[PDB]
């Protein structure tokens, strides 16, 4: 009802599991709450700079923007966050990016951001992270860092089951585990809320399935399985056992020594891709101490939070981590910082984030110029420390810029 | 059967929940497995050391070995991992340390350290987290870092409360969950292994009380409760909010501002404590840019697993990690670091973790003085750059020790 489709544009279609993008492509987009009205434009920006310059204007995105959070709201009325709508046009046109979403609290609302990851199911959590020179951080040695997160995102206690200590429904769910399943370790029946962690095999395969072939594509070195399985080996250390299996299973993964680390070899470059795990506690330690180590990581749902954000975080990239949901129909790119509400509308913001992402998304699009053009902006922006307040701030020598010149300032540097 | 309990020596009682501690107390001990026969020798001469310095030889302690993991299986027989006795012990004797312990894998038997906190219901994981110079750390200001970890250590996920994929119990609990509970979110509901996720109130108030009581009888500046409520609502959440409701119930807790922050007065100080809260990925976050703000931790099982290894191996201790297990009745400290199997026995290995955590026995124990002095005695010892090869394999200037000479050290600088 106030969605405007674009009077020129055209729908991306999905064909033989191959988008099939044109010229003139219609792109939904969420502005997000918060700093989203600051981010967002710039990213709009930077991306037609960047499509305009790589194929001369024979490309163009037509940008449709759809609402979630706050403005939706302000659009669809009093308790509309997340319109049915959204989640049709998101379906239609295949491909779409959002800024910082937040979600209400005392409602019973659950986050917007994971609903939209589940009802399309976006079952993989793409976090790439890598250092971007001149950027300030808490480390000795952040070029060191250069991973690609695979989070699981449909399934692990992430998924919202759970139940109110004291509620009949989770009085009601105690007395099955203690009675019916013979469950003795529950510390404290009483007043206790209870959550549920599944974890399944065809989910935990296709998400490994897509980091071994993007590891493939991209010639990493390996694939590395986070779990922490010991504690928990019918959830994460099955994620972990299945991981493997379809290694062997699909990719041809033969034994390393003794094992239990595996080698696939890249049907495209030869390169012997190692295949291995470590535990989740260990891995948050391995990451600051031996991070040149680690490449392409599959994990679960949390952990995989856990890991993408401190990551992020280690190469001074907190508020410029591209972020992307995909499956295999649809696909959703996001900022991944917060809403910052407190500069919202000042125009301060950093807009990498989103903006990264928006490279993720032209790039999953098949544009890999106009991608490789932001990247080259952020580079160049970056070192030459012509950044916005959360960097200059940390920093000597650097030249303060808004959102909206930091946007310049990329464009000026493709 | 195969304890030996000395001749000579008392047993420590608990009175009036205060510990009575003899002079000649008689101390259980585990020897750990892989290096644990390498660090905990080098812990009993240290702390002996210690002791006989503090207070003239008026005290000393009485060792006992207990048996637990491999050397509990040479001893007692094939598959007695964890001997009945070994749990006795520890209760009778009220104060006990151990190294470096292993679990089985292939036989079913879950984590023997985990079953060692619930069986004795150590419900605190106290893990102390401070940088000492001269240090080899990832990061560029470890120093910033000083903080204490009270990890919820008896209830979570951490419980071991699981079952197989395609299991007869996993499909049964399965469909209840489906068809009794109205579970719609189990996105695979076959082929997956599911997992519970309790936490009760009690259990949140006694560990967040004895963070709180920390805080006051070492005059900290805050207690932060780390949770990831916004998605698990009703454990991690109710987590956050138990911990609030307690400071306010027994703390005369008073609202910050608008809120949610708290502060609790130091009724001895007078210092205003802030009690306040941040969710756990974004905290991982925090730890590294933002250090100096944090220093007293709350927070569940597994996420202070995560905090704990975090924060030590910013610090450059990862092997040098001190931690304890304390309930109402009993106490076990330990070692926080693997069993290296591949340098066990050569006298290699990094005893500065079990010593740090004997250090936290002995003042646990009213010992305070003998404590003070293995503190001083590790900060002189690091300082001096006189360590072992994990250390000194980071750094240029130092000094190479074998495990036992850096125990010698440590008494040097007493
Ligand atoms: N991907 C997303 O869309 C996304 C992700 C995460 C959270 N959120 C949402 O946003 C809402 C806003 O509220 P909050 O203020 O309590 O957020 P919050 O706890 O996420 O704050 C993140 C902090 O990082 C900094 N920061 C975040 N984005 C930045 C940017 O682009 N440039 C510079 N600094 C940036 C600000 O810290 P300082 O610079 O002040 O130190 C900021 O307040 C949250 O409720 C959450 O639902 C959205
Ligand atoms: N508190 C405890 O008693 C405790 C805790 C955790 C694990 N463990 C147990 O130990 C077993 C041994 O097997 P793993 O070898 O696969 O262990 P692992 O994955 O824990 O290895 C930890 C790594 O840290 C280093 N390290 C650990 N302690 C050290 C010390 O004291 N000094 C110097 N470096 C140290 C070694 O790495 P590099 O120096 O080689 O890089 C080491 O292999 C594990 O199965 C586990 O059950 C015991
Ligand atoms: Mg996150
Ligand atoms: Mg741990």
């Amino acid at each position: 009802s106030k969605v405007v489709v674009p009077a020129q544009g055209k729908k991306i279609t999905l064909q033989n599991g191959k988008l099939n993008v044109p010229e003139n492509p219609i792109i939904p987009y969420i502005e997000g709450d918060g700093i989203g009205v600051d981010v967002t434009p710039a990213m709009l920006k930077v991306v037609d700079a960047a499509v305009e310059k790589a194929y001369k204007g024979e490309r163009k995105i037509s940008w449709m923007e759809i609402y979630t959070g706050e403005k939706s709201t302000q659009v669809y009325g009093q308790d509309v966050w997340l319109p049915a709508e959204t989640l049709d046009l998101i379906r239609e046109y295949r491909v779409a990016i959002k800024g910082p979403l937040t979600t209400p609290v005392g409602g019973g609302i659950r986050s917007l951001n994971v609903a939209l990851r589940q009802e399309l199911d976006l079952y993989i959590c793409l976090r790439p992270v890598r250092y971007y020179q001149g950027t300030p951080s808490p480390v000795k040695h952040p070029e060191l860092t250069d991973m690609v997160i695979f989070r699981e995102n449909s399934e692990d206690i992430y998924a919202g089951i759970e139940w109110k200590a004291d509620s009949a429904d989770a009085e009601k769910v105690i007395k099955f585990l203690r009675e019916e399943m013979g469950v003795k370790k529950i510390r404290f029946p009483e007043h206790c809320g209870i959550g549920i962690k599944p974890c399944s095999e065809e989910g935990t395969k296709r998400l490994v399935r897509a980091a071994i072939e993007y590891a493939i594509a991209n010639d990493r070195d390996s694939v590395t399985l986070v779990h922490k399985g010991n504690i928990m080996k019918f959830t994460e250390g099955a994620f972990k056992d299945w991981g493997y299996q379809l290694a062997r299973e699909e990719f041809g993964g033969e034994l390393i020594d003794g094992g239990p680390w595996l080698k696939v070899k890249n049907p495209n470059t030869g390169k012997e891709i190692v295949i291995k795990d470590v535990i989740a506690d260990a891995f948050l330690q391995q990451i600051l101490l031996r991070p040149a180590e680690y490449d392409v990581i599959a994990c679960m749902n949390l952990n995989g939070d856990y890991i993408s954000d401190a990551l992020a975080a280690q190469v001074g990239g907190i508020g410029i981590a591209p972020g992307a949901n995909i499956g295999d129909e649809c696909a959703l790119f996001e900022a991944t910082h917060g809403t910052a509400p407190k500069y919202a509308g000042q125009d301060k913001v950093n807009p990498g984030s989103i903006i990264l992402s928006a490279e993720m998304m032209l790039r999953h699009m098949g544009w890999t110029e106009a991608a490789d053009l932001i990247v080259k902006g952020m580079e160049g922006a970056i070192n030459a420390k012509t950044v916005t307040y959360d960097f200059e701030r940390l920093m000597d020598g650097a030249k303060l810029l808004k959102c909206s010149e930091f946007g310049d300032a990329i464009i000026e540097n493709m």
